[PDB]
């Protein structure tokens, strides 16, 4: 709010813009993929990804989509956060805030359909694996959304609802953090206490981190989030290792979730580690391929 708008390095026109079909309502808004001329110096037409207000919108929702937007332009630039592009604010027409586009979608459906193409790693003939996920894949999404929460957090940012469905993935593997129950995501003390802490968030990178390697299970298959759900987390409990985890891996999906938030670990240590975990996949990977 308090933060400014350089209109003249974010304003795009909106007549080079060519909305085209909407790839998600809300509650309080839309987003529409569409094509937009100029947007920047390189290409002519790039695809994007436009958020406006849905057709009758409070006063309010108006300046929480300006917010949105004065804290994108704040976080500034990183490869793991979806990329702002634009915005069209000046008077005329609706608001509107335009990133990069992500042809594949949210990792978690994305996840889900490799479930029939998948390999633990590959060898020759790799061509049997083509465009296959793999402990790779999946230990490099989790690097990434972890150095984008690295970055995040950096900034005394909190995302409050960190999930697969709130991760893009784009060309080349390469994902992005972005914001469209969410309780199963929700650290013990979030819920009783309400309280949104960085750490609550290395909570949800847990839940996300579960997602990722059960390739977009939805978390606590079966149970039902009730009183008990509640209770249980409260006191302990906790999922059991997801169908394409690795010992590793696992293990610190559970240091996410501690019960003293300060137990957990930072996301600058997670970065650290995960690269770490993405290195000896990578070495072990290599010996794999060249006796087979
Ligand atoms: C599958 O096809 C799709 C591809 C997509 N590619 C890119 C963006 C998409 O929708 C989005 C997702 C997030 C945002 C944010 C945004 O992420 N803001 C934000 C960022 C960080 C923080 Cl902390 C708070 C808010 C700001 C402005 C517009 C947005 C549009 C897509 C939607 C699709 O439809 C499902």
């Amino acid at each position: 709010e308090r933060l400014p708008y350089d209109a003249s390095k974010w304003e795009f026109p909106r007549d080079r813009l060519k909305l085209g079909k909407p790839l998600g309502r809300g509650a309080f808004g839309q987003v529409i993929e569409a094509d937009a001329f100029g947007i920047d110096k390189t290409a002519t037409c790039r695809t994007v990804a436009v958020k406006m207000l849905k057709e009758g919108a409070t006063h309010s929702e108006h300046r929480a989509l300006m917010s949105e937007l004065k804290i994108l332009i704040h976080i500034g630039h990183h490869l793991n956060v979806v990329n702002l592009l634009g915005a069209c604010t000046k008077p005329g027409g609706p608001l509107m805030v335009i990133t990069e586009f992500c042809k594949f979608g949210n990792l978690s459906t994305y996840l889900r359909s490799k479930r029939n193409e998948f390999v633990p790693y590959k060898v020759a003939p790799e061509d049997l694996y083509k465009d296959f996920l793999t402990l790779e894949h999946l230990i490099c999404y989790s690097f990434q959304v972890a150095k984008g929460m690295e970055f995040l957090a950096s900034r005394k940012c909190i995302h409050r609802d960190l999930a697969a469905r709130n991760i893009l993935l784009s060309e080349k593997n390469v994902v992005k953090i972005c914001d469209f129950l969410p309780l199963k995501w929700m650290a013990p003390e979030t819920i009783f206490d309400r309280v949104y802490t960085i750490q609550s968030d290395v909570w949800s990178f847990g839940v996300l981190l579960w997602e990722i390697f059960s390739l977009g299970a939805s978390p606590y298959p079966g149970v039902k989030i009730d009183e008990e759900f509640c209770r249980r987390l409260k006191e302990g409990t906790r999922m059991r290792a997801p169908d394409y985890t690795t010992p590793e891996m696992y293990q610190t999906m559970l240091d996410c979730w501690h019960g003293e938030p300060s137990q957990r670990p930072t996301f600058s240590e997670l970065v650290e580690h995960l690269g770490n975990l993405l290195q000896a996949n990578a070495q072990q990977d290599r010996h794999h391929h060249h006796h087979h």
